[PDB]
């Protein structure tokens, strides 16, 4: 992982007693070229980079729109029509998506039923219980879907 | 799981009627008491990091670090400069406009710029080894004479 706050801070220091300037280079899709991979005097793997917990409701959020999307919006319920609920622990999100994410959800068209509901997160500090901590989780999370079928995502 | 897969699902739970609760637990997991209710359980192994966004969070970890170090009050010194250079596949526009904000607030003092390189364009007939040739002449055009690591 060589993208670990510890890891790459080291990593910076030893570039920095060299001297030289350094560029990361990241291609498209498919790869880089020849010529970059000739000139990398170091390589990191990106099967080492894994996604950030904060982005899974992001992208669970985006792959529900996307479905919904393509789908024939078929049945009719007397009662009413099936609603979603993501419920999530809301772990804090990175600087770059906040005030972004939530006008993505604001704009999810008014026929797709679906809200965003975040339970907070427990403190993940070192005199704070972790087995607690994700019993109470749990205890939100239930509470906020009530008697609707539950999926888990895990 | 694929597009399909999942709107198929939709479509049965629309049909049923009874409101869905999808539930994510914290980096931990879920608790017990969860996984007993659930009466499906789907892995997030299967959700991977879209293309747009590693340029994204590599500018991240490398403002962690630089911010973790100079912070440090015995840090080693040096003039070295970091670049990212990176093919500027085209992101969400909501996230977008998130990245451009998050740079503008880095630090002067944070010796870091990003680069990005034009796409070349993909599609049905798109010439792949033409494409990934030309981003890496301007990708190595940007860089100079700079060490290189690559990420891939």
């Amino acid at each position: 992982k060589p993208w670990d706050t510890p890891q790459l801070a080291a990593e910076l220091e030893r570039w920095k007693l060299d001297g030289r300037d350094v560029s990361l280079l990241i291609g498209g899709p498919e790869g880089l070229s020849p010529a970059c991979k000739a000139a990398a005097e170091q390589s990191w793997s990106l099967s080492a980079l894994t996604l950030p917990h904060p982005l899974v409701r992001v992208l669970v959020a985006e792959s529900l729109y996307r479905a919904w999307s393509i789908t024939t919006n078929h049945p009719y319920h007397r009662e009413g029509s099936m609603k979603l609920q993501l419920v999530a622990v809301g772990t804090k999100m990175p600087d770059w998506v906040q005030t972004g994410f939530t006008e993505y959800l604001r704009r999810f068209p008014k026929d797709m039923p679906f809200e965003l509901i975040e339970i907070p997160a427990g403190k993940r500090g070192k005199n704070a219980d972790i087995k607690r901590i994700l019993d109470k989780e749990g205890e939100q999370m239930l509470a906020a879907a009530g008697k609707n079928r539950i999926v888990t995502l895990d």
